């Protein structure tokens, strides 16, 4: 029995309402950063207009091309097999390897916050 898989329904309903909440939450501190750059604005006033419309062709060409090249590679039509990095799993045990050395350092970043306070109570 792996209660894990049944938490797991329950902590994404949780970290839906986190991740909304949490994107929500961070647009209130945003404003602090804004409040800062507001301060700065735009003295040249006429960037506004011309950054505007960098964005406002660019936008609109990218559709274009977004839709030419999907409606172009869409005639290509594939589909055949072909071999893909079967050595995956020796440069995976190299990989593999990290995961340990992760570990060590662990203990030294989760050791340090210990030091706030690493006293239970005396015999």
């Amino acid at each position: 029995m792996s209660t894990l898989s049944n938490f797991t329904q329950t902590l994404e309903d949780v970290f839906r309402r986190i991740f909304i909440t949490y994107m929500d939450n961070w647009r209130q501190n945003t404003t602090a950063e804004q409040e800062a750059l507001q301060a700065k604005v735009d003295a040249e006033n006429f960037y506004y207009v011309i950054l505007y419309l960098m964005v406002m062709i660019g936008m609109f060409s990218f559709i274009i091309v977004a839709i030419l090249v999907s409606t172009v590679k869409s005639k290509r039509r594939e589909h055949s097999n072909d071999p893909y990095h079967q050595y995956i799993v020796e440069d995976w045990q190299e990989k593999y390897k990290s995961q340990i050395l992760n570990l060590e350092e662990s203990k030294a970043t989760i050791h340090e916050n210990i030091g706030a306070a690493g006293f239970k109570m005396s015999p």
